[PDB]
């Protein structure tokens, strides 16, 4: 579990949305694993704007933040699970690293700030969700 709190939104995995989140509604796209919902107050979080590839991730099934490096946002395919069926997931990154599905939600960072959440993982790999390019969360 986990969010990203920027301004009046909170960007949730959107397999983990919750039916509030889905009245509360800003915008959501299956093929990214992202639903974005209105918040009353306001969030702390900055959101990176740039290239970076290397970070710092938290793992909640190691209550462990990890440092990795990345690849670029890119469609990526992604096994069946009980949320979606195999497809590929668009603007995902991958990083070597350890995750379990309930790692879903937790920070990537860089010195810029926040680049995306956990959202797919298996096989010794961990995969963000890509948020760098959502220019409308700061404003
Ligand atoms: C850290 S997620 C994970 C972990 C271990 C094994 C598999 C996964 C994983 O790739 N899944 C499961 C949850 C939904 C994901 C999605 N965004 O389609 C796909
Ligand atoms: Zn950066």
């Amino acid at each position: 579990s986990g969010a990203i709190y920027v301004g009046n939104y909170r960007v949730v995995n959107r397999h983990l949305a919750t039916h509030n989140d889905w009245a509360n509604l800003v915008w959501e796209d299956s093929s990214r694993d992202l639903l974005v919902s209105s918040t009353t107050a306001q969030g702390c979080d900055t959101i990176a704007r740039c290239d970076c590839q290397t970070g710092v991730y938290y793992c909640s099934s190691r209550r462990k933040h990890y440092p990795v490096s990345f690849s670029k946002p890119s469609l990526i395919f992604v096994e069946a699970s009980e949320y979606y069926p195999a497809r590929y997931q668009s603007h995902l990154m991958l990083a070597v690293g350890h995750s379990e599905p309930g790692d879903c939600g937790g920070i990537l960072r860089c010195q810029h700030g926040v680049v995306g959440i956990v959202s797919t993982g298996g096989n010794g790999l961990v995969g963000f969700a890509d948020v760098r390019d959502l220019l409308w969360l700061d404003e």
